């Protein structure tokens, strides 16, 4: 019951199942895993594919050697496994180089190193298959007001994205990028720190047709915002081209658990969205099992991340053919919503008595919306109280 | 001492001062207030001018004839005093028949009578030589899920603000637009809840030069948000149009507390950043005076928020000249960020060794910020514990 | 299926189904109930009882023929349909004079007002039968710092409820008081705001064992809060008297969503809580049907409000029999939890090597504790994905 | 100007200045501190005295041979500094052997090495001279519902502190305990996680009157709660042994940025609250110097935490020295609420017509409360825009 298969483009970074453990206040838990290991057991998990930063994969600081030799064996396990490589990432936020940002570190120096590393592993990623670039500007962002002039700091973002667009764009390179937004943590607070300043910032980039947003559950949270309704608005501006997933109890530290916990009802939602839109990317988990766990419970993280998915997808499917549905649908004048305003143009609407000079305002506050009744069927679907 | 004078751009909503106190658990303390007699009192307090909704100025419900009869009064006012009325909005909001939206209700009636209630106050506002047109979509969003499909709404909002801006080409006007974001309240969550979402669905607009932002600071911190942050984006992207002043403890319901109340150091960085940046629009306040306060305790709450502004005024001016703090400024590299990253071009990058293959990553790592003793000395500034 | 009984013990307040939906931004979008209709309407619908303020029942300033008049109808009806009233409280927050607070109003004679205001409604609330009297101090508070000197306010909150306890000991009334928190909103901080906050408060009242508290869901939500875990420290206290059902999505106004709407898992844990725990007292909703809804789903949001509560209590119960479940929880030893760490005594701890110099640290740390694999069950079993 | 004396009674945690800049998401910035090394940089700074968890003074798995060298030296440089030494505490959470809690861990060998550990430092703490010992139980907690039974575990948190009032008790030392509440990180939710939380729990211990309670601002914070109202509650009750000053922006990651930063008004409310008290303790700096600084950074963040202290001391003396302040508490009636609501008992409130009768609820209505022009010279007197 509810076993994912290759199909679902179930994907999982090599630093979630990875995470050993360490937060703010403790020591790992657990030990490392080799990212052969990690490969072997997601792939018999129903995994579709992988993700990884850089770091996560090519010990910071190896030789050109060394990094031959980490990637081979990376290589060979996904030839064994079937598995699939994306999407992948920079590590910018881990040494303390990058202690007041990558691309936007007041330091020029530091900056332009931030770039050649980020370029560096473009040319991996597209090696092994990648279609998307992600970047999460982790240390891009301040504790305090005058540490970082943010006007200046965009500034140095768009000129990092429009160097590694025209990198890409000289390379005839097939990936495009997504920024992962995030409102705080590590940093006081983080530049562009929601999916909607993500997507504006996009708008002034040399190439935005080669730039969209890779959402994350827990961060839209972070800021009390609805995450469905934030993927409806990448969705409708063509711009959702990755999406991470977990689960977030609030406003709080990013707690990364795993897809389901959380915000439940959030997780219908969201899950009903992507799915009836035709959403066609990966579903990629951003999680850490607890540090309570041990290894068995790593993979029953995991696992559960893709079971919770495919439970609500189910339940969001159920819900939107229900008979019952449909007509609650049409009395909530959700058909209504689809429907333009004044397809009719602004003069016959200027010229409307019935939309204004004749427009009976207290029978039409009268009407009910029916919303209770929708959301209560929307309620039993998901619990399966009905079918 | 820190006397206003309406060269300092000072305005005010009648709907502001004129706050009865009503709030969800409790009736009004207060007595409504003549908007002429507020005209004149905030005149005597130092302000450049006031802004008004259509249902603040013109009862709901008015004939023609009594409209008229109305404007004339608020206009004799107007030149007696001076007074200017730089900014106008629609009350898409209070009415009953607006409890689904204006522009995006499920019911197709209720958004063309929205459309036109607004096009009859456009005309009013350049009457009366507004340059900014308001619109905060406060009933736009959604309690629950299924109730609204977010992509349709995008496309309702988008025909509304589409159809607004050919009329107000096709009559030859010169106002502009800013958006009011909000994340919630009075719904469970309003659509383009931050400034960066409203940010980036202005640039899928069909005129998007027409509109800009009104950020409001309580609004952004309801969502967690650093107010300067955000208003430094909209500068760096052409579209500070306006801006609402006032004050909020947090992440709760929306205080409208008086500017400077709050949170103290974002409005001192706040009033940095509009100086430094020359921002030459309106200081307006959108505030409500404690339903504690009498009459006196209103026009005490107007006072302090022009008071408020002025001293930090002038405790920001001081921090800027300060050679102490433009040497900690040096030491921070805030020069060094406003240098560009790559000047030389990608391909110069590329061969430059000393950015990555010689970069030494640990000498770069070892390097202090400074960013303490520089957050001090604005600290030691905004107390005056330093001239 | 999931049809209420009136042995479910399901109470609603009549400022519940009768919110005539005025919020801070909006008019009132339905028609006053007559409490007599409230009554009928909830017995149909399968609810035990109801519930009310003074000001609900009695419009304020009734003369005592009128107040007279208004109790014998709301009796009848209460004959007529075999509903209980089973808790009653005070307005002390709508009108002005309670502006600045009723208990701890700066006013002495505001002061005495609202105590002589809730002995008489005492009266008549043991006369209909309540159990528990409910104060929730919504405008004990303030905005600024200074307005309220906390001391001296909670010296003055004492003072009321111990007065209080004398009046009811004195008359040989078998009631007892809850005290219901919330951190804020209609005032900017709320005095007692936590559960913590009013347990600790009653442990310096005169009379102890006359104290509880009367918790709500989205209150404690608020606030960030875990709400089964404030109800566990109640119930651990002794002193949950009430409860209050409804739904909250995080920490913005109070929403007062119907039960089962916003955290929904949290709702499963509690509802798992009340029912092992034997919770005997009423399940009372303090909700409001959306204000876009008219009388239909003014009653569709108060069934779905029952209809949710037994749905969970179902899955909660099938969770606890689960024998999968029962072994998970041997697995992460919940039974040890429940024994005592040191019954032996202090010296017997003491002069245990295997406690400390023998205690193979390394070896403790590496078991697991197997926390997200019982969590994936109880996923399962809300979800209905197992029976 | 505003320099620091050991009068003061200012102290540090080793932990603070010594704090290496390791976050979740980045390695460490700094080199660590030698202990000796602190204690000498903080008395030449100013401070009264340091604090240390065990593992900070000595190293985890010391032999008894090792422990002995590491408090001599400690000892020693104490000695020569003079510097005191009022508070310590166990490091119950870095340890993975505490990844599930140390007093309410599920496993009971785990819960009894706790104590043992705990116990251990008392003594050395007392050695010391420590007049107050602190229980931060940061990993006492839950990622999810099903795996703490909270009443269980309140049970075991109640028998560790029994025991330790047993201990302390037997061994005739004059040590009182300090409970440290936090809400949340590193757990999803941590138990205790309010002040309220923590006096309630006191209340139910065998010795209550060895027990208080030690708050930080940051973490009172962290759950939106108003820090000062706490502090008022914690002092009302008798209950504040210790307090832990640092900044903090709102709900989010736990910043622990120095004293000052943060939210500026509430620093200004609870400086004034704990000089007005006579709260005559350690003013006691739980802080990080953020990882972007050097260690001039560090010492430059430490002098900060007690300079900022010092100016809102002189700016809350001055506030309530003012005579035009005094005149706008009277007018505020801050007078009247320090005044018995009915000191004349039970039955004369019941017979005073005045007070209800005959009351004129509109007059008393319309007086306002004057609290805005209060706030606005308390705004006055923060700044420096008055004497
Ligand atoms: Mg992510
Ligand atoms: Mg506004
Ligand atoms: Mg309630
Ligand atoms: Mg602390
Ligand atoms: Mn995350
Ligand atoms: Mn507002
Ligand atoms: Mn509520
Ligand atoms: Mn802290």
């Amino acid at each position: 019951n509810y076993q994912p298969t290759p199909e679902d483009r179930f994907t999982f970074g090599l630093w979630t199942v990875g995470w050993q453990g360490r937060d703010p206040f403790g020591d790992a838990t657990r030990r490392a895993l080799d990212p052969v290991e990690s490969v072997r057991r997601l792939a018999e998990l129903g995994a579709h594919g992988v993700t990884f930063h850089d770091d996560d994969l090519i010990p910071f600081g190896s030789s050109d050697s060394e990094r031959e030799e980490h990637v081979k064996r990376f290589r060979q396990a996904l030839d064994d496994t079937g598995m699939k490589v994306p999407m992948a990432t920079t590590n910018l936020f881990t040494h303390p180089v990058f202690k007041d940002g990558g691309f936007t570190a007041n330091d020029r120096d530091v900056r332009r190193y931030a770039l050649r590393k980020t370029i560096r592993n473009i040319d991996l990623a597209v090696e092994l298959g990648a279609e998307t670039y992600v970047a999460w500007g982790g240390r891009e962002g301040a504790e305090s007001g005058g540490a970082k002039d943010v006007r200046d700091a965009l500034d140095r973002m768009k000129e990092a994205f429009d160097l590694l667009g025209e990198y890409v764009t000289s390379q005839g390179y097939d990936i495009r990028f997504a920024i992962e937004p995030k409102p705080n943590e590590p940093r006081g607070d983080i530049l562009l720190p929601t999916v909607g300043h993500a997507l504006a910032f996009i708008e002034r980039l040399e190439r935005p047709e080669l730039y969209g947003v890779n959402p994350e559950v827990g961060h839209e949270q972070m800021a009390g915002l609805n995450f469905p309704h934030g993927i409806a608005q990448a969705l409708w501006a063509g711009k959702l081209f990755h999406i991470d997933l977990n689960g977030q109890n609030g406003i709080k530290y990013d707690q990364d658990l795993r897809f389901g916990a959380g915000d439940l009802r959030a997780a219908f939602w969201l899950v009903d969205l992507l799915e009836s839109a035709g959403y066609s990317g990966p579903r990629h988990f951003d999680f850490k099992p607890p540090r309570t766990e041990d290894f068995d419970g790593v993979w029953a993280s995991a696992a559960g991340c893709m079971r919770n998915y495919l439970i609500l997808k189910e339940r969001a499917a159920a819900f939107r053919a229900d008979p019952e549905v449909q007509e609650a649908l049409r009395a909530s004048r959700l058909d209504e919503l689809a429907r333009p305003t004044a397809a009719d143009g602004l003069q016959a609407l200027l010229d409307d008595r019935s939309a204004f000079e004749e427009f009976d305002v207290d029978a039409a506050a009268a009407r009910g919306m029916a919303f209770e009744r929708l959301d209560q069927l929307a309620m039993d679907h998901l619990l399966g109280a009905r079918g």
